[PDB]
């Protein structure tokens, strides 16, 4: 349902964050264009005196004697009298803009930076699981940027998000373990963040800047500040950051093999400003997690088949061995099961229902065997919820939450049907996820919801799901029977 | 071993690099018990005179200022009058360990490392090939180090090496594409290499600085300097340097998933000295090249096994089709050679053998089979210089050189056997490889070789190697059975 929540368009919010100034300029001349408000503090003279004005005309020579680095480099550090600034620059809607912010002062961070690096990379990370390696990765961050608490965020497959690791000050507020709706990042926003994949909130509190005029003349809507490092965010995420108590937020996009896969969040409790190359320092840690993921996440696939591939194998020097297949398939049934991580299989070769192991009735099978010829699959069909999709084995949690079948024939329905049963899970949510938000009465105002605490539910009747592992043994098990 | 290339104990040779001091103290009293014979160019004084003297005064107070930092994290910067210098620790023979060494002068080398990070953890790094990702990798080595010549160097599976990858200046000789003895790095080396990856020799001409007294008195043997970062090398490798046209060399270990892959080299035509925290820097690329390579390789691995998947189940669906066995083997001809990347196959299901595709005479698969049947394999067999382990075949390199074989039984015969052709390789060796060293008369005494010029050979009667998608595949195919 496309929410109030997904139509923001966050990118076109005609404002920036107090701590720098924006400059637009369009055109041979340079000719500023747009101009944030506070834009004297840096300037001098006031914004609107600016406006039309050659770019030669409009900044310190400090920043325009950098100018071809900026182009060439898109960054670059200078030095105003009121101190060391970074200067960013970008294109966007046809003009060419500049930003300012404050410089980094540590003259140490590249080479903290680079000791944090070191302890990502290591030998072998992640040899205490994946876990490891995700806290591993929340503790570095924190070491670099200093915020109270980091978290390591994994989004579901239906967008909504679990808290998988978690670094933080003593003696302060956790999310660990919990899980949060979808919408508390809608869709347009996880859209921006896999293009932009940094955002700092550095004061959650603060107001923010005008642009100067509000719309581009040319185009009559705000400039897209999409790849705008000062943008200031949506005015109902500050509700919510404030709701959280926290002052300052930063997180960093978890890009894997180029879908969105999670996010770092950071909070602080008071404001906080984290420099553009202390933001590129983190930058590289994500990225470096991602790989390390990807490596180890194939690493665990590949010993999966393994597995797999050695249970067909002990299967087939079973079977030639004594023309017993009914027989074969009883004495090696427990290598059947475990092909698939599974705890029963109806076998259809034709006559009966060859049932081995844990299974639903003679009849209940043959039941949803004939329901199931009359499906969109053409050798493997697969769910972990069967009784939403098949009702008259809905009371069958017990023994058949999950089925996969593949189908041993053309036409005619000859099947091998692996079940699996419930597996119950406590998930706990951030807040009641019924009411994930609290519109004001007409219900064009939504608010974010006021409290996170751990809301919790049991799901029922839905089986652990089938990996890729369980699909491939089963296709191979089908190769083994004609 | 077998070479005295092998026996020579490259960490009791007893010099160090004239660039550095070490200084190893022993005892509660920290008493000066072993000191290179340049020590007084840092420490003022004779270094004779301060054997037995405590380390409060023996060192300068500059480097006593930073004791406590030193011993706790084990290296520290200090300033004396010679210059900034890098302090090193580290324990060996039961002595602490003391290195002096040229602490690095350029402020922002972390910064510049932390760029060719970014270059090379980028995601989009495989893009055009792990050849890509190797030249990436000398590439930013090269920008960080400033060598002349950077060479990926990978050891194949008989620890001979080919350069696969090469960054270069304008006007160098390169190597790329040459093979190496694997005598050039002789096995106590590999493994002295394998615990210790980084190793700089900064000046190829200069004289080793001998350590006072020459042996550790206690053992009656040169101090252990498998840990010293100003180890001298083997003279054998001086000279093989020398013999290069070399003036300092550096190289670091590519350790992946526990084993020596292979070697990042650089070449200079001058001295050269590389500070220890930019050698620490380079050591952060070469895990991360590491990194990238098991990933992209995984990814590989896991895209064949999907192919090769495809087949399978192409197949099996062709099975519970129309017809008999060899009715289905006719129409499938191309995809059972192609299981296993095969230009033949022959099928011993227990009548006459049954031929497909490119394949020796009937007889000579029989022939073929009857010594296979002997043979002390489990269930698969493989080779790719079938002549040498069954000259009958010898001379068949043109349809018979690599065999995979599947023993389709138990304690029978009947087998899936798939042939492949020779496929001629013309290897450039650096010089000639039956000459690897030149000895002088006696065998006392050895040299490197002369001239590293490109000397040709070219292999035959060598298939294409089987790798492990064509063996799953061939287990796999097995998975039929009568
Ligand atoms: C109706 C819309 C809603 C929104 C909307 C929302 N929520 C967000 C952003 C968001 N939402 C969240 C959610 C979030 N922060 C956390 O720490 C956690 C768990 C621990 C979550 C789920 C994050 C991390 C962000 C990125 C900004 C940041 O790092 O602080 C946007 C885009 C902000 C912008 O770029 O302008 C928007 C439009 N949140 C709700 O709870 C509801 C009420
Ligand atoms: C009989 C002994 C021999 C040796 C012995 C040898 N050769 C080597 C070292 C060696 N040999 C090589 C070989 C080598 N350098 C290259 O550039 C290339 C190809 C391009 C190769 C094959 C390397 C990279 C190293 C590591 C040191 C370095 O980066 O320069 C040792 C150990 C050195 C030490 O750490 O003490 C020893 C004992 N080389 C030969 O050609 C023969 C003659």
């Amino acid at each position: 349902d496309l929410s109030q929540c997904d139509r923001e368009p966050i990118h076109l919010l005609g404002g920036i964050q107090s701590h720098g100034v924006l400059l637009a300029f369009r055109g041979p001349d340079r000719l500023l264009e747009v101009v944030s408000a506070n834009a004297q503090a840096l300037l001098g003279r006031p914004p609107e005196t600016l406006l039309g004005q050659p770019v030669g005309r409009v900044l310190p020579a400090e920043v325009l004697a950098q100018w071809e680095p900026l182009v060439a480099r898109g960054s670059v550090r200078v030095v105003l009298p009121a101190g060391a600034y970074r200067a960013l620059l970008h294109e966007s809607d046809g003009l060419t803009v500049l930003e300012l912010e404050p410089a980094e002062l540590q003259p140490g961070m590249e080479e903290t930076a680079l000791e944090v690096v070191r302890r990502l990379v290591s030998p072998l990370a992640g040899v205490k699981g994946t876990q490891a390696l995700l806290q591993t990765a929340a503790d570095t961050v924190r070491a670099l940027t200093g915020f109270d608490r980091v978290m390591v965020y994994r989004f579901d497959a239906d967008w909504h998000g679990e808290v998988l690791a978690e670094s933080k000050r003593g003696g302060m507020d956790g999310f660990l373990g919990m899980h949060f709706p979808a919408t508390d990042i809608p869709v347009q926003a996880r859209a921006l963040y896999t293009r932009n994949p940094l955002r700092l909130i550095a004061d959650a509190r603060a107001r923010p800047v005008p642009l100067l005029p509000p719309v581009v003349p040319a185009l009559g809507r705000p400039l897209d500040l999409s790849n705008s490092a000062l943008r200031s965010v949506s005015p109902v995420h500050l509700e919510y950051l404030r709701n959280m108590g926290v002052g300052a937020s930063f997180s960093l996009s978890l890009l894997k093999e180029g879908v969105l896969w999670g996010l770092i969040a950071c909070h602080h409790l008071e404001p906080l400003h984290i420099s553009h190359e202390r933001r590129r320092a983190c930058e590289v840690l994500t990225q470096l997690l991602a790989l390390q993921l990807s490596a180890e996440e194939r690493a665990a696939e590949a010993s999966e088949d393994a597995h797999r591939a050695a249970l067909l194998g002990q299967l087939a020097t079973a079977m030639g061995e004594g023309g017993t297949l009914e027989e074969v398939l009883e004495k090696e049934s427990e290598r059947v099961l475990a092909l698939t991580g599974a705890a029963g299989v109806a076998l259809l070769l034709g006559e009966e229902p060859l049932l081995v192991g844990c299974t639903p009735a003679q009849d209940e099978v043959e039941a949803l065997v004939a329901w199931l010829a009359t499906q969109p699959f053409q050798t493997s069909f697969h769910t972990d919820r069967l009784g939403t999709v098949y009702p008259p084995l809905a009371a069958r949690a017990d023994v058949a939450a999950g089925i996969l079948a593949v189908r041993l024939a053309p036409a005619a329905a000859r099947f091998a049907i692996w079940f699996r049963p419930e597996v119950a899970r406590t998930i706990s949510w951030a807040g009641n996820p019924r009411k994930p938000a609290e519109p004001e009465p007409g219900h064009q105002r939504l608010h974010p919801r006021g409290s996170f605490q751990a809301w919790e539910e049991t799901v029922r009747d839905t089986s652990l799901p089938w990996k890729r592992a369980d699909l491939g043994a089963a296709e191979g098990f089908r190769g083994a029977l004609v």
